[PDB]
């Protein structure tokens, strides 16, 4: 089977998107400019956070992230300090750390919510970790509180990969704000799309300013005159404008997805909307599946997709279950991933550590799958889907 | 709201990109695909290479190449290894070292080329350099053939950021060929603009495949059956398509880039023609100018921009030329950065050492100017500048 009829991707897209792209290119403005910087004023109101930051992909906000925290004036991060990351995420969690020269603590997941596994969070915290990098896996929050009480009020930072939990909630607060910075992507197929592309949002100004300056050469061009960069900005353009202070890259945005995001955003209310539906629909037509479980739903779940996890000792063999999907026409894939700790070649180049072991990651690496949840009503694929799967 | 004269930059685009732009539309097709490898192809074939991998930005191919030396089987660097570069040039050439941890060695540029001095770098070679990051400026290559002599068979790795000089060709060869990578950016207001892009040059298939698979996610996906990183990649798709294998970024293109950079390359001759034509013109100019020095050519220059330095000993303050260029409607900024030297902030985060002193630099930076050179012609333009700068 390779015959295609319930795809884990399809477009957000209508006329309004098409009707933005012409009023850029009606602009003759194609470098981040307007669009980008209304999107972000946007995005910064839809979530709940003070600032938000637009960047070429959710990968290169995670990029941004990390290295934002080597800049403060009092650097909130030092090479080789301890970091903890739950062992199933997105390649891109995890290679920002590597290149900033952070030591890596493993952490396994929980096998109900495919999030971090609190009780070895629980233990994993001592008093060398540094930072604590949580991931909302497809669209399931962390359980922020239990989260902060481990953390007890000390000096560690919290920090969000929310790619792929946009409008995801918890205890009524956006998923993504709960960190010191919260990271999101806008590439193809995720809650929203803008072609390729990212966001930061965080409450910190110098983060803010930081950001801002390391996102594009390293100068102070979009830099407010008293930043908390360089304090106050010489009026000498001709100087002004040709000082670099920070060490960064060229992530710019292009304005065409700032404008497609504005639309884009208008709608997430209703893309939350239709897709919480689907996995209400869903969850009770597999509330009592004979051999796969569910991902189990913290707060409020922005259900990017639908996971499955072969039972126990339920003899089923996820070879087969792939081959029977895709046979009948369904798109399916791996829970992101899989167990990241299988990459031995990319590993040799991180300076690692597993705490206990990564029981559940190993299990969900040959027993998971996952299949796509759409904007769109999905109740007809979804009886299909649970016909196939009986 | 504009009133130029005689501006830095202009569009180089015509109906045409539009065309390209509608073509992807309709398509629907936005993330990198076949647009971008049909650009890649054409791109190797225009310069005379045997790869091309399109970027983000010319910022992006510049991190991607230092980046792959750290991966080749037998890797070609190390950190703390030493690399020479100039003191002029963007931001981003140099970043990427610091980012990598490399030993970083200036080397002051002579006042006429505006490329790194010749004989400086003779004496700046020694048994402990690894690698030279040449940068061919405004358009002018440097002179290779000495460069070459100064190897003198060491084994010594030749870069090149040819981000302001496509076009360019030096005994025949085109700029960019010359260093084992070579880095070109299409950023507004290049020789070719895509709004924003890069492309990095090689004729080493491992380097090649580096790169193609740290561009995007250190994944396998974008790598042949056979290739130099994972020698054969399996079959099984669930599997192989979710492996990691390089710490690599999401720095793709977007697909309309490369549909835009298709018709660019097209016009590139004529756009190079126009230049030169107006170098020509300008240097009968400027030739004999009482006050003002100009950049000497090396080889067939791409002419990017119009350089200026004081001559010593004139009585001419740079301040009052700008003055007036501006009272004139002339737009002027400074020869690229100036010298990156003086950037104290930034340089507190590197591991370098200036070798002999940047005295070129240093008077280039209080002395130098620059004018847009355009792919339209200039007569009556570069007239009223003659007459301006009387
Ligand atoms: C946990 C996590 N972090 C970061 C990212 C990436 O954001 P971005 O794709 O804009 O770099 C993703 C999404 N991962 C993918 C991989 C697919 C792809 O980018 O081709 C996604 O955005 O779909 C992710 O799931
Ligand atoms: C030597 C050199 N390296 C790298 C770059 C950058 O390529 P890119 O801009 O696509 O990241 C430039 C151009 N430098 C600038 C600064 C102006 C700007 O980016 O707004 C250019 O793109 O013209 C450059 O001159
Ligand atoms: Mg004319």
């Amino acid at each position: 089977g390779h015959m295609i009829n319930y795809p884990l991707a399809s477009s957000t897209w209508d006329d309004l998107e098409y009707k933005a792209i012409q009023s850029v290119l009606d602009s003759k403005m194609f470098t981040m400019g307007e669009y980008v910087k209304q999107y972000e004023t946007q995005f910064a109101k839809t979530f709940g956070s003070k600032y938000a930051v637009m960047v070429s992909s959710g990968s290169t906000a995670n990029l941004l992230m990390i290295a934002a925290l080597f800049f403060t004036k009092k650097p909130r991060l030092k090479k080789g300090d301890e970091i903890i990351v739950p062992a199933v995420s997105w390649s891109t969690t995890y290679y920002p750390l590597q290149q900033y020269g952070l030591r890596v603590k493993f952490v396994d997941i929980d096998i109900n919510t495919l999030n971090i596994d609190i009780e070895s969070l629980k233990e994993a915290v001592t008093d060398s970790t540094k930072a604590i990098l949580t991931v909302n896996l497809l669209g399931n929050p962390n359980n922020f509180d239990e989260i902060n009480k481990i953390i007890g009020g000390r000096d560690i930072i919290l920090l969000e990969d929310n790619c792929e939990s946009m409008g995801a909630t918890f205890n009524n607060k956006c998923a993504g704000t709960f960190g010191l910075m919260g990271t999101f992507s806008s590439f193809y197929s995720h809650h929203i799309a803008t072609m390729e592309g990212g966001c930061i949002v965080t409450d910190d100004e110098e983060i803010y300013h930081i950001l801002l300056c390391i996102r594009a050469h390293g100068w102070t061009r979009n830099l407010p005159k008293k930043n908390k960069v360089t304090g106050v900005k010489s009026d000498d353009q001709f100087e002004e404008s040709f000082k670099f202070v920070l060490p960064g890259y060229n992530v710019r945005p292009l304005e065409m997805s700032g404008a497609i995001g504005i639309e884009q955003l208008k709608k997430l209310p209703r893309f939350i909307s239709v897709r919480r539906k689907n996995a209400e629909y869903f969850l009770d037509k597999f509330k009592d599946h004979p051999y796969l479980d569910v991902q189990q739903e913290t707060g409020e779940s922005s259900w990017f997709g639908f996971s499955f996890i072969i039972k126990k000792d339920s003899g089923v063999i996820r070879k087969q279950l792939v081959e029977n999907l895709n046979s009948a026409g369904i798109e399916c894939r791996p829970i992101v991933t899989g167990n990241f700790l299988k990459n031995t070649d990319v590993l040799k180049y991180f300076d690692y550590t597993v705490h206990n072991n990564v029981d559940n990651a190993e299990y969900l690496d040959k027993n998971g799958l996952f299949v796509g949840n759409h904007q769109i009503e999905l109740f007809d694929e979804i009886d299909y889907l649970r016909e196939v799967l009986k």
